[PDB]
């Protein structure tokens, strides 16, 4: 698709068999989702946003569908204001910025 | 141009007579720049993201040039850890996400 930016670029994702809404965020290196359950072991990560730093749980090699496009990669879980899909997965689904 | 998301999408902007580097950020409602002087009226604003909120000064009707594209809009100035171009100016230069 081509998505304009007059509104927030919110899309539906699917992860662990469940649908969620998430923001396509080119300003984020990483993908971070609100508290949820994921399989396997996690590692610690600190990520920085406009307000400072938070600790999140890093899960690797997680299948996730984004607007129907299949990806498998690293998903961080922690206290984010919204689910955000960052460049690590935007690249997997072939996303570019164009003007 | 077409901009890849393998790396952070950084561009040069011209604003208030100054050249600055900024991040094209589809996850940001607003454009936020590190401390700088701008002309005209302003009002205080709190903006939030991962890590919490910071206080900024809101200036309206500010001319900016982004990759040779001229636009005008609201610019927030404060203690942001990085300069971000938000949707309010991305729209004006006809920036879209594509995949
Ligand atoms: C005010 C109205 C609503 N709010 C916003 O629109 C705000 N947007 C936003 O905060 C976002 O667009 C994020 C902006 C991009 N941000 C910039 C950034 C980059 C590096 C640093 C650091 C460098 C060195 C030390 S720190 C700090 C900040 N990057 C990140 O945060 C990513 N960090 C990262 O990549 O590591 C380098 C992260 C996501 C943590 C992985 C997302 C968003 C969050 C919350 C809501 C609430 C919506 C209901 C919407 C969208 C602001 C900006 C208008
Ligand atoms: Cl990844
Ligand atoms: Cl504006
Ligand atoms: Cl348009």
């Amino acid at each position: 698709p081509q998505i304009t930016l007059w509104q927030r670029p919110l899309v539906t994702i699917k992860i662990g068999g469940q649908l969620k809404e998430a923001l396509l965020d080119t300003g984020a290196d990483d993908t971070v989702l609100e508290e949820m359950s994921l399989p396997g072991r996690w590692k610690p990560k600190m990520i920085g946003g406009i307000g400072g730093f938070i600790k999140v749980r890093q899960y690797d090699q997680i299948p996730i569908e984004i607007c129907g496009h299949k990806a498998i990669g690293t998903v961080l879980v922690g206290p984010t204001p919204t689910n955000v899909i960052g460049r690590n997965l935007l690249t997997q689904i072939g996303c570019t910025l164009n003007f």
